[PDB]
């Protein structure tokens, strides 16, 4: 062959298809995981500024992050961790949290090397392990069971400490941790996050924890970052987002944080694959953390407001879906809510579509087709041995414009009483 | 152990010492290989426009490029080449030509595989093959005869053909071709061009060409891509760089050039590492092309002013090295010249360093506490048994304003009084 055979099996790109059969149909698009309104006004003009001011911030800054960006989430970071963190040793700007993620596995990740992955998980921890030679290792969270009468939570999903503790071995290099996580919801808890702790320090292994959704959190739900923990500093790699945290996706602008005998590996990958990520954007995410850093607590602060309205979003959403005998489970943070279409299933269980084709794929395919809502089918966030026990759960989201809510009850209508 | 093996023996970035070094005197840097004046208005403009245009340009964009970024390289760079480039397929959008060639070397180069790499080579080659499991072999442009008191010229460093063919093996994956070279500054004639596809042909390789300067030719020299040569579309990938062509460094977008069987690769590490590109720089870099392609070969364009100007720039400074007795090597292309500094290594053989440190590297070091300029050692550019007998060469950046052509005057005439 031509390529290299880390490429093997990984080529298939299930967004590819998903964009492409949304727009042949007069959709309300729940399927997109990002705002479709604007950022802040902080924050865009704060872009703005960047490529407005000294002209020199048209060329190259420092290899590892502009300075005022590593300053900032040095300080502001370190605060919120308990830890003094060194902008230069301990922090790395990255191609947003995908750049990120994919910097720790070719850094750490080696032939043979073990990787625990939490299902349902974000679908690039698979094959990023599989690029780097890595033998992916999954642990299922475990459904809460429900009641007709109250909807389910994300928490009541549960990480059974005997069926994790069991996936640890010699050849475990890392456990990647997504809290709050995509696609459930799920805010692990303290306690859960000191069971991940405690198997990490026994067995010697990192935990790379994707915190991209750090800042969405519910119903009086805390956010905690398992660097924090005790000893956890020195074996973790903490994940964030500029897009995911000022709702400017395509900024593309992430980090890394961690201690030095880690991260040089990261810088290693860094020197010798990008370089260099962008001036401008960066000078705008470091000013953009310098207003929220000014503003923390505060009832202007953007990080106080946003997951409040953003909530109502949520609330507004799990309402309407249920009109229609979707059931929702509720999310204690991110952009995302998961419903279970079980009653779909048993109701209209023959759908058209490919041998093995997931019966959550048919039915998105055809709620699209004939209702003119998009989901993201949930089984693209499990193991293929997984997908034929989870394939009745789909995911929406309702980080959307008040107008895009409105748009959504109109389809629920004529879902419920057209035809 | 904690680290991959792809990360053996490329951890060494020889920048963050040549930066931090200058940082710390009062010196003219003509060691940094970017423009210290305005990139052009249209283009900082363009930038403006797309972060204070259409709100959802803050949000993502498409996978494999931002369409009318792909729309605009696939029409313009398929007039270039004579070929007709389907945006979809056969392009895309990366983070900066490092991202380009790092996509590239990750698609294509395997464990055992060789890689034809050209001294002097711009120093990722190296341990990009090695990341991705390559050999890297080596052939060295033949420096041409010192003649009859004359300057050298780039155009006379030879590639000799016996050297080339007998690099190629059943072995050999791709050959990295550079014009216009970085440092060296040569624009590959088209007999050279047609000795690298012939034997890319003959052994079934892939050219890997970074093109980066493409705009950046002097003296009537003009630049000719191997894509465009027969049969040379179906095995060549071709990078480019919107910083270089656009005096924008900072930017960081990229692009890669080529024929859908083998760009499909390349889509795969794409998808499975940083996924998108940022969205705003992206409309950017189209709206510059689409001004530059409109304008293309009138005397207003960019593309005819700015190499003009910086030939006037390379002049001045090629007269002006020469009054301390440093000996350029007449550049037909590229940001770089490079002077040879054998008169000092002979008269001035005994300056500090560790016990194995090539000569230019402790010229250079003495050259920025001493005399205030700053310059690179050439040696970085060679492998590693090569760098002791390619000691003897220091890289200078001529695209800089006026004022600082007169600070490296004003630096000249002080240490030619103490010669
Ligand atoms: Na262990
Ligand atoms: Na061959």
């Amino acid at each position: 062959q031509l390529q290299a055979r880390r490429l093997d099996g990984i080529d298939y790109n299930p967004w590819v298809e998903f964009v492409k059969l949304a727009s042949e149909h007069d959709v309300v698009n729940l399927g997109q995981g990002f705002p479709d309104f604007p950022p802040p006004d902080f924050a865009v003009e704060a872009f703005q500024h960047a490529v407005s001011g000294d002209f020199m911030l048209n060329q190259y800054t420092k290899t590892f992050g502009y300075p005022p960006l590593t300053k900032i989430l040095a300080s502001f970071f370190g605060e919120l961790l308990g830890q003094e963190i060194d902008p230069l040793r301990n922090v790395l700007v990255t191609v947003g949290g995908y750049g990120a993620l994919f910097t720790a596995f070719q850094a750490l990740v080696d032939e043979g090397d073990e990787v625990i992955i939490i299902e349902p998980f974000f679908d690039c921890y698979e094959p990023m392990t599989m690029m780097a030679g890595g033998r992916p290792v999954f642990v299922s969270l475990k459904p809460g069971p429900i009641q007709n009468g109250e909807l389910g939570s994300s928490s009541n999903w549960q990480l059974d400490p005997m069926e994790l503790a069991g996936k640890f071995t010699s050849r475990t290099k890392a456990l990647v941790l997504n809290t709050p996580n995509n696609p459930l919801g799920k805010v692990f808890s303290r306690e859960e996050l000191e069971l991940v702790a405690s198997l990490c320090q026994q067995h010697d292994v990192v935990c790379i924890t994707d915190e991209v959704y750090q800042w969405m959190v519910y119903d009086g739900h805390q956010h905690i970052s398992i660097a924090s923990l005790p000893g956890m500093w020195e074996r973790t790699l903490t994940i964030g987002s500029a897009g995911k945290t000022f709702s400017a996706t395509g900024w593309k602008v992430g980090w890394v944080l961690g201690p030095d005998h880690i991260m040089k590996h990261l810088r290693t990958v860094h020197q010798n694959s990008v370089f260099h990520c962008p001036t401008q954007s960066q000078a705008a995410v470091a000013e953009s953390f310098e207003r929220e850093q000014l503003l923390f607590r505060q009832p202007s602060s953007y990080f106080v407001q946003f997951p409040q309205a953003m909530q109502r979003c949520r609330d507004h959403m799990i309402r309407s879906l249920q009109s229609v005998g979707l059931k929702p489970i509720i999310p204690q943070g991110s952009y995302f809510l998961i419903t279970d279409i079980s009653d779909f299933k048993r109701k209209m269980p023959d759908l058209p579509g490919a041998v093995d084709e997931p019966y959550d794929r048919r039915f998105v395919k055809w709620m699209i087709k004939n209702k003119g809502l998009v989901a993201i089918p949930v089984s693209i966030f499990y193991s293929v041995p997984h997908q034929k026990h989870f394939d009745h759960y789909i995911r929406f989201c309702f980080v959307k414009d008040e107008a895009t809510l409105q748009a959504m009850d109109e389809k629920l209508r004529k879902w419920k009483v057209e035809l």
